């Protein structure tokens, strides 16, 4: 049994007014001893959001670089991160690799250094539609979760997530059985590359399209162990996604 | 007359001790009369930094993305920026250019936007070595500072600060004159392409190495309007800098 893991990418949107009513909601709502959440705020907010919510739920930043201090203007590290209160780091989502070009290699020595500085770490993964109707999810999907792998030492603090990049805006959808396929095997690579014991302990949990209407049949597949939410996440909508598994 | 610009880039570097540190002594610091004082901190520090300073030190965000909100994950807006009592965003640093590999285009587009925003930009510009060597120094600043241009409707808002690169870490030094010289050049391509209003107000300030020691001689500089002061800004030195027309 795996600890479902709900997190909220609040993305490039909000601010202190919206936000502030956002996090007031969260606050109210009773979150299931069962389930872990994370929210990840826009980088200006990391600190007024873990000001503000409660300490029941955990803090994310949305991205990080690979070294403590140094001359990367417009850069913070997991250190500073630490300094504000949030204790996780959001690497390799697919719009740092796919709008700003982030590679493999980068976003490995970025979970490297965010685990050695003690964050947890949400590390993505996902193949695009040209990747998947060229028949390469596993081939595109497998090569990015080795280059993470590569740099884990420790799996505790670690959670997959995977993201169907194929099905963002492309006019395609997965259904839950697709999202279970592509976890299982995930899974599989995990037991087959690292071990059978890290397989059986790491959350995958799902990046895709997830509301109140499709969170409950998702979280219930074999291999999904919680969300990375979307657009449901700055909505009250989140609550009933946390209460996924209720 | 141009008034007398200093921005302090902290870059990736402190957390809210060491920078709280560093705020109380630029609060405790007599800034000249008629001298602009702007810091930069790292981006998730941009909020501590304003309610720590006095509102006579200006802030700016070390960067920001082109539109105001959007699936983004990692970047800031300039809304987020305004709404975090920050009034500056520096755009197109050496760093983001040459690390992060951020194009002409897009550091045009990022200006665009802080702009409409009602944001003040701080567009860097400047020539790598292999370019300085290879003699094409005006070729690049100016093919930089006409993306620029292309996308300021108000140079009220704008300072120009050159960043030479070619000096930056790799050995070389650069002297009053070579300063000089290139902003002299910078300043008659505005006169030539903008107007002759926008060339006698606009401010260019000096980003590449300034010392206590350095700082006044570069000052003298007929067409030196200031500094964007990179490591020197987290300490002491700091405030000889701001007070180099002194």
């Amino acid at each position: 049994s795996r600890k479902f893991f709900v997190g909220g990418n609040w993305k490039m949107n909000g601010r202190k007014q919206s936000l502030g009513e956002l996090i007031g909601t969260l606050n109210a709502a009773k979150v299931p001893a069962d389930t872990e959440v994370v929210c990840a705020p826009p980088t200006a907010y990391i600190d007024f959001a873990r000001q503000k919510l409660d300490p029941k739920i955990a803090v994310a930043a949305q991205n990080c670089y690979k070294v403590t201090d140094g001359a990367f203007t417009g850069e913070i590290s997991p250190g500073m991160i630490k300094d504000c209160g949030a204790t996780w780091v959001v690497l390799g989502h697919s719009e740092r690799r796919h709008v700003f070009g982030e590679s493999d290699e980068l976003i490995g020595q970025k979970v490297a250094h965010a685990l050695a500085e003690g964050l947890g770490v949400i590390a993505c993964i996902g193949e695009k539609l040209d990747e998947r109707e060229a028949g390469i999810t596993e081939k595109v999907v497998f090569e990015q979760t080795k280059v993470i792998a590569d740099n884990v030492k420790d799996w505790s603090k670690v959670v997959l997530a995977y993201e169907p990049v194929w099905a963002i805006g492309t006019g395609k959808t997965a259904t839950p059985q697709q999202a279970q396929e592509v976890h299982e095997k995930l899974r599989g690579w995990l037991k087959s590359n690292v071990s059978d014991a890290v397989a059986q302990s790491t959350r995958i949990i799902y990046g895709g399209s997830v509301t109140g209407a499709t969170c409950k049949e998702l979280a219930s597949q074999p291999d999904v162990d919680g969300f990375l939410v979307g657009g449901a996440s700055l909505k009250p909508e989140f609550v009933d996604i946390i209460n996924a598994k209720q």
